[PDB]
């Protein structure tokens, strides 16, 4: 029963920035596999708190070297197949793992889509009790 | 500048207390009496409880003048900062978050309800550029 929600402007702006950055860093590389390998290489493990970058094509296929966390992979696949409009980036919550995208990206002279997964830690509650 | 979404639990809660306040004072025909009573439950300015604010559909904050001027400034700013009266959002004023508006009916008058509450958690903001 999901909910494609807007990405907060700061988050989206950031995503755009790291997209452009990744694009510029690997502008020399002509091998897509090498790029994906390098990019995903910077994660130290599955419990790595850092935002994880995912990729897909324009045909509904997630592109990744298999990573230690199957859950993030399931969530990403679901997100990719759940997209209603490839021109509007949105975010979806999978348990405690938020996923945002897609944003267009060019790697190895190929047009692909970038996404960002990151665990989302449920805000401290406010109450606001019935007894006024 | 940062009109952010209200977390679903928070928004759901806000809706619940809105409906609750609506049902509690359904008998009352005096708006001033309602506002007075509602705001009466706060014990002081340092009261940690979420503070309920009100406004009309003409940009005016409705409240009996209170102990905390800061919350009042923040609320006024929020009300005049609203881009769309049909989408509730939240804005951070220092450490004081303000969420709204949500429609409410008090004394057969259509008004808007807001909730202010101090926010003690600037992160989670973890991100990176080593990629």
């Amino acid at each position: 029963p999901r909910k494609a929600r807007d990405i907060p402007d700061e988050h989206y702006q950031r995503i755009i920035e790291t997209r452009d950055a990744i694009q510029n860093k690997y502008s020399k590389e002509t091998d897509l596999g090498r790029i994906l390998f390098r990019v995903e290489g910077n994660r130290a493990g599955k419990h790595d708190p850092r935002p994880r970058v995912f990729f897909s094509d324009y045909n509904g296929n997630v592109l990744t070297t298999d990573k230690r966390s199957n859950f993030q992979l399931r969530a990403m696949q679901n997100f990719v197949t759940s997209i209603e409009d490839y021109n509007k980036p949105k975010q979806r919550l999978y348990g405690r793992y938020m996923i945002a995208g897609p944003v267009p990206i060019v790697l190895a002279d190929s047009e692909l889509l970038m996404y960002v997964g990151f665990k989302w830690n449920e805000p401290p509650p406010l109450l606001l009790r019935l007894f006024d």
